[PDB]
């Protein structure tokens, strides 16, 4: 409907596949050659479905700070026959709050789905499920069951992953360029 939605769309058509784990159905964000994203609770095993395609994972990193703090963030490489469009130079350096961001989920369950969630506050500490976790982004929209690995997008700037919410506010993982340094 307007810039923003424009720039979450142009992600959710090149860099997302659907990827189903035992945990469920998650958006999953490809971020370059054959390596994605998604939230650390999908529990990502050796093998995983991406668009119903039986595939090898070849890693999987649950990622921690250097206080040996959950991220919520698991980097996956993927026995994939294509490579994802390179799309490292939309991720943030630095911790921070954004104005005016977009939530894009695709799954079978949510297709071709986005909600304007307004401001995203650098939220920091989260008991998330019962799981000390940090670099928490915050919006005050009421997100539910089956958004888990949307992506957090502002006009330029792919931010987060949604990974929990608490009926009012949803919550995402930061998204850090250094996090995909090769």
């Amino acid at each position: 409907m307007g810039p923003g939605f424009d720039f979450a769309q142009a992600i959710m058509k090149k860099n997302t596949v659907i990827a189903r784990t035992e945990k469920g159905e998650f958006t999953m964000l490809g971020v370059y050659d054959r390596v994605a994203v998604i939230p650390t609770h999908a529990s990502v095993g050796e093998i995983i479905y991406i668009n119903d395609v039986e595939t090898r994972v070849l890693d999987a990193c649950a990622l921690r700070d250097l206080t040996d703090t959950n991220l919520e963030i698991t980097i996956v490489k993927l026995d994939r026959n294509q490579k994802f469009r390179d799309i490292r130079h939309f991720l943030p350096r630095c911790e921070d709050d954004y104005n005016d961001a977009v939530l894009s989920v695709h799954t079978s369950k949510f297709p071709n789905m986005y909600i304007p969630v307004g401001q995203v506050t650098n939220y920091g500490f989260l008991n998330l499920g019962g799981t000390p976790t940090h670099r928490i982004l915050m919006y005050n929209f009421p997100t539910r069951a089956g958004q888990c690995g949307g992506v957090v997008t502002t006009t330029g700037k792919v931010i987060g992953i949604h990974v929990g919410g608490n009926g009012a506010q949803g919550f995402a993982a930061m998204l850090l360029h250094s996090y995909f340094t090769d």
